[PDB]
């Protein structure tokens, strides 16, 4: 059995607000190197964990985990749009096995996904339709939120299921590190914002999407001006987190509460739960080891960019 | 601490197809007696487990468990319609505590409910708005389905949470016993039926609702003609199940697989999972004992009608 | 101690309905290669697990496991007919030891067997009378059925018994993978079909045998036309099953219920229980390893053909 | 829950060879007293363990345990003949549950039974058709034989299953104590005797039945002449066995091997395994206590007559 | 051995901002009743847990727990001022034993205390110098903060130590329930505010004290105007907490993180840790039971007033 | 991960009272060799455990452990004076993690330190500002005192925290071995000495500092005259202690009570607790080994000079 893992922050701000071009070159070089490593691995199946940003899931129903038997990228932020090559029958078998294993997993047959699902596929495989995909959505914005413990459990379940497919599997994690975009809050939402959150946000007009993009860009530029306008980045905790992952010590993450993490690093950090899931999955394939570790704070994009890869040693 | 529990089959066929009027009188007498016992108990908070019949939850997102912070009865089958008195803040606290306890529970702020939520409230409390409610939906129709183990876990979580509210609590279970209405299947669904299941079933026209009601009535009359046209009722398993509940031996239900139960009693039986949840909850209040046990097969209504109650011994 | 194991689907449809001749050549090549490997091993004793198809066991008495002290092939489907070289005294000792070990095993002194016992012997050893045999029948058609747990237990018992014979042992598994021939059902059987199932099926006239063969052939051709006329094949589950066997993880099969498997793959799949027994047996000889894995779905023969071998590493 | 148990030796020699008439009166008085106690209990369901004497089960297939979904008494020795009121659906559910529990239990839809099943019903209920019955056959003549351990396990399984029927249950044990009738042996059987044992013994002519009856009568009279012509009775072991049962210490019977018992008391003693099963069953109903203990050796009938009863203390 | 426990919110706003006078009367009645119960108990030693409000402990050194061998009330808010009758030698022995038991406890020989230590003594004993005292300070304002686990451990240590003094002991808890006064924050503190926090706050001029009092009064009046200007009160969590204490289930409080509590109820809630300590202490005296439970939210005083008492049953 | 450890006695008497100059040369050679080894290691972060001598901590508050977020050396005994390069944010994260781990740790933002913190930095790194520092103060003079058990626990907590910083870490221990300077005692302190101990000792005039220095020098010369004027040195226990450390057997130090050690070696020995902490820390980095062991009693300086180093084996 063989397995390859890669986790990568996603940049909604690509071509909108940009840092010194040299840094951009370094980032692109890292991306290309990872892409080449994967192409060398030549995967057959792609498992993709990713969060959403109020595009398909809304407060009409908000599950902690969802699995997309049918998915479609809506092409936000100029990202790719269209359907995704999901192996329906395999997906249904996976859902059945996971839920039997003791995880409470919603399913969906027409899922709407955004750049959070698009960018990793484009950057790492050069298109949406290259390889069969198993999109898995993890809530990371709307409280209450799943804890680290359950996320690890979910990762292990999917890992043990896929370990018996006799294929070469690639796991992706698409959550950025500590950062804070200007995300609306339901508690302080007005009537219209509440209505958008409740389920009318599937059909946002292009004007509203552009307005939200401008909000994100302006907040990012303000964060460039000062890190205290929002939660300043925490390089210390980022390095802590990645190092904990590398040493294979995810057990120790159970001790952290959700709002512990919210207080330390800011509420948008919960995206990183995707990473945890990914790593848990690979631990079901026997021993392994990491590589390609890279990190860099970026004032221009609120995010602290990071990337990591791991590979099973057969 | 004090707690009262009651489980009762729901009859969508009330006034459409009817048995010998004497049986109807006996049923109504049982209902009235239970109602009087509850009124004697004088509850302060009502926790209500119930299934759906493709009215608010559709294959756009289908969670195994959902909790309704905001709910509204749509008045199907001539049942009551309108909003429900949900204690918002209490509901949010409950959701937080449950999910922290290790259960993966979706939430919703605008839930659509049908007779499955209406009839028990009307019959046992004389109206929707009498007491604060905590509506909890459990999937029982669309595979994959939660197992008995997880349902018991959910019940225990809610039970331990509510045990510390220092109130008098009433638990309701609204799932009928073994039966089979003519429920559409997504696997064999046509394009239009699939579209209705995917999420367009929230806005079914009155013509479609009447057509579905006529389908149910006709299938019920056919089942009256013969029990082999569909799955014949299994009185043996019904009595087995109730007796297992009475003796407080729900642990032994873990050994049963979902499609074990489907094969033995027919796929519609999964509704009874609500009952399990209810009983698990009351076990968190200390010792207790049952009463009011009653059961009777009914050819006219596909269901095998049943009812049960239990009470904590302080 | 030395042991060799081989499992192979049996094709009642050989020369009746046939696929593209190239596929036939590939199949025969695989068979010949396995035969040569066995001939290299040069066994002294053959333990043979196989199912029946209503030929000697009938509802007069239907045991879950039976051991044939005396056996005779009746030459169905043009397969070989005649007696089998059973080492009587060794067989009786085996039965005694197995039953002492805690398995409830019927015995028989005049067993009637069909192609399910003939084809593997002919194809792998070139005749019925080449080597001493221990025929063991496992029920796989008439409910209730033994579970995976007990089948594994039986395999282990026979394995530990034979491990002390100081011989070179060959284990055979003769159950096909997921498929569905047109098997009669006692529940829906008419008076005559019920009478045939009850015990009068030992003396089926050649006309009835030919009629049943024609039923099988016609149903196979219909299944060629469409896989939904009956249960479509499940390549996913087949590969799952074989991979689980190869990694030596049969323990995880205990979690599957009989009608779990029936729902996933179709009721005829229960034949594969033979395979499980075989593998369990070899695990009693110390460490081992697999080889020769091969699989291919075949529309023409309802079966999904498969084959596997394993060998102890002394 | 309520349960009553009774075990009683069966006398094939009633009216053929008789002891002093006073002893006969005492025996009949004991029988009548037990009958009255049962009639006071007023059972709803009867579970009946009994052995056979080469009348329906023959070496074509010989299971250790069998359960009769359909049964018929053939009226041997002038005993009653006709069908038995078996609750088919309940029987099938019982078989399913037992086999799931981990016991390997054959089933049969047309079972032939003899006086061993008739006499207890006539003597204790006054007819075959008074109450629903669950006939369970236990092998006690043809080696290899089930051990005490497995018999206890079977009893417990049936007990826990029936405990949830919410009925009043009566358990019967119909095996005599230590004795030895002239039973043919397959090992020393001639060609004709072997053929009769193999399966042609279902249709024994009345001449052969009368010959076998005369053999039994003559051997009984010889045993009257001397207890050393066959195995002499062992009153010590009989009292040992009953006392062990009364104190609820059946666990200690596991240490006894089958041929330990054969050597101590004679090979026909294995019938008493029925008793063990019965007692195990009642232990699943909570605490209980015994009564009516009675024993007496009888030279005239080879058997050492015994009888015992027990009752749950609610 | 005998022990009495009482916990009571402290009101810095007494006579500054006042609610409806009837509520004031009810509060005073509760206080008087508790006082009478204590006077009936007639204690010999008083253990007093209380927080501070930047009056003696400052960021020059900020311990999690401190024990005052010598203490002095500075008479803030018009509360009493002067020394406290501390049994020096007993105090030193207590410190030694506690630290030996495994708790890391600072000590101080000249401690400055404020109304948080004064009001309970005046209200419950009618003066500072009535009974010997053991003042114990618990940090509840300056992060990082001790968790519930360690606080319980501290309580148990003191409890077991005092249990062997052969005296009648009274435990006091002086932390208010959920509320939020306008407390300065070091992170956002200016140069002067930081200097005051660092240790120059021991000698605050009367002008600064009056300014801080006016800040508290104005913030309280604003909170009267709206509960969202600061964190609104959480009656649900208050009742949760008290009920958990009453049932003797403080173990379950370990699962709560500090900033869990901060998020749910507001950062000032940490005062209630005193209560936990108190209860833990009494658990070292054998069984006990509660009484006098009382609670009431008050808009006028930001606090949600509460009071509770418990007593050992000898 | 990589870690280097070094422990070294501190000599307040440098240039005041001196031994034979050859011994001085040997000491300086050892110091230089250790310095070169460290410079080869090239550390990035320095964790420094050290005691105080009544310079910043006084009986106003005396914690067992304190962590200095902000520190300043006051230049006693002619040692260096000025600020220290403390990585504020890293320090706060460390404090949070340690206290969460279950250690009760005070914090301070303006800490005053003396030669006990200065000399090791100057001698081993050539200045105060070379590397980031984490000053940690351990009480070793004022009873009650922390035990060995808790000190080891503290060391382990800091070790596991720093192990995930992905840096190269240097641990320092700055406590001398068995000795006794003329330290004032609070119990026998007069009014003025008590006032100095209570907190007025932060602002000791240069005259008082010179007087205390002269007291130390005179007591040292008297100890040169005779070792019985104070507690004579215990070379046996010193070698015992170092050997126990080298073999990695610090667990066995838990059995020693504080005043056990006080009786054996004299009350000033408690300084060595720093060493214990250091070693515990390094044990969190995996295996390691010691070197550079050196010891020598010195009559002239009351101390028994010692030095030790250890290094992780990657």
């Amino acid at each position: 059995m063989h397995a390859y893992l890669h986790c990568l922050s996603h940049s909604p701000l690509v071509g909108y607000v940009d840092p010194a071009q040299e840094v951009l070159d370094e980032v692109n070089g890292v991306i290309a190197s990872a892409r080449e490593r994967i192409a060398a691995f030549s995967p057959e199946l792609v498992v993709l964990f990713a969060p959403d940003h109020y595009n398909g899931f809304f407060y009409d129903v908000m599950p902690p985990f969802c699995l997309g038997v049918g998915a479609t990228a809506i092409g936000d932020f100029g990202s790719a749009a269209g359907e995704l090559p999901v192996p329906v029958e395999l997906a249904e078998a996976c859902a059945h096995a996971v839920m039997k294993s003791g995880i409470d997993l919603a399913v969906s047959y027409c899922m709407q996904v955004d750049h959070g699902f698009a960018q990793p596929l484009e950057f790492l495989l050069g298109g949406l339709d290259k390889v069969p995909v198993l999109p898995v959505f993890i809530n990371g914005v709307a409280t209450p939120l799943p804890g680290f413990q359950r996320t690890r459990m979910l990762g292990e379940a999917i890992g043990r299921f896929t370990s018996t497919l006799n294929k070469r599997v690639l796991f992706l994690g698409s959550g950025g590190l500590s950062h804070q975009p200007p995300v609306p809050e339901l508690a302080k939402a007005d009537a219209h914002m509440r209505d958008r959150l409740l389920g009318s946000g599937k059909d946002l007009p292009a004007s509203e999407r552009e307005l939200r993009q401008q909000r994100v860009i302006s907040a990012a530029e303000k964060f460039v001006e000062d890190q205290r306008t929002l939660h300043p980045l925490n390089p210390i905790w980022d390095n802590q987190f990645m190092t904990l992952l590398e040493q294979g010590r995810i057990q120790e993450l159970d001790a952290v509460s959700n709002e512990e993490l919210s207080a330390i690093a800011g509420k948008s950090t919960h995206e990183i739960k995707t990473w945890v899931a990914a790593f848990a999955a690979i631990s079901a394939f026997g021993n392994w080891r990491s590589e390609g570790r890279y990190y860099r704070p970026i004032p221009e994009w609120i995010a602290g960019f990071g990337s990591l890869s791991a590979r099973t040693e057969n």
